[PDB]
C-alpha cells in the first residue's frame, strides 16, 4: 500500500530495489519521474541500482526523459543523456534525437555547457 | 524460422530491428542467443543496435550470459561484461557476479587477457 513508498527517499536508501526489480512498465509509470529524479547525479550509490531500472522501462519513460532534456538542470541531462541514450531501443532512440541536435548548438559560455555540447555531439556521431 | 530470419544476417543488417523492438521477452527468447553473438565486436555497426534490445530482454538471456562468461571467447565475454553488467537490475545482476569474480582470477599471461582481469576487477569494485 503505497507505490510512492518505493521511491528512495536519499541518495543511500535502497531499501526499495528489490521491489522495485519486480514491476512491469504499467505497474512503474506513476513514479518514474520520480526514479529518474536519482539519476541527477550518478555520484550517488543509489543512481547505480536505479539506472537499470528506468532503462528497462523505458517505453513509459520518454516523456519525461523530454521534459529533464528541455528543462534547466544541466546536470540531469549530462546523465540521463550520457548513461540511457546508448540503452535506448531504436524508436526510443529517435524520440530524443531533436533535443540531442538542439543540445549540440548551444552557446557554450561555461564548461558544463561544454559537457553537454560536445557528449551531445559525439552521441548524435556515434548512435546516429 | 520466421523468428530465425529477425536474426543480422550480418554486421550492415539492421532491416530487422524495427521488428525486434516489438517482442516482448517470451517471443524473443529463441534467438536471444543468436542475437547476443552480435556483441562479439561491438565495433560492428548493428551491435549498437542489437546492445539495448538484449538489454531490454535480460531476464530471459541470463543462461546464455552465463554460457558467454564461462565458454572460450575472450572478446565475446569482455563485451558483454563492459556493455551488459552496468544495465542488468539488481537480482540479474547478482547471478553474474560469481562469473566476474572468477575471471578476476586468471593469471594474466597476455594484454587480452589483462583487459578481462581490469574490467572484471574494476566491475565488482564499482557495482557490487
Amino acid at each position: 500500500t503505497s507505490l510512492r513508498d518505493l521511491i528512495p527517499k536519499h541518495k543511500f536508501d535502497n531499501s526499495t530495489i528489490d521491489q522495485l526489480c519486480k514491476l512491469i512498465d504499467n505497474e512503474i509509470e506513476p513514479i518514474i519521474f520520480d526514479l529518474l529524479k536519482w539519476l541527477q547525479d550518478y555520484n550517488w550509490p543509489i543512481a547505480k541500482d536505479i539506472l537499470p531500472v528506468v532503462v528497462l522501462h523505458q517505453s513509459i519513460a520518454m516523456p519525461h526523459i523530454l521534459t529533464i532534456l528541455q528543462g534547466n538542470d544541466i546536470m540531469w541531462k549530462y546523465w540521463v543523456i550520457k548513461l540511457m541514450i546508448p540503452y535506448l531501443i531504436y524508436p526510443n532512440k529517435q524520440l530524443v534525437k531533436s533535443e540531442l541536435e538542439r543540445l549540440s548548438s548551444l552557446e557554450i559560455i561555461n564548461e558544463d555547457i561544454r559537457e553537454i555540447v560536445n557528449l551531445s555531439k559525439d552521441y548524435l556521431h556515434f548512435y546516429y
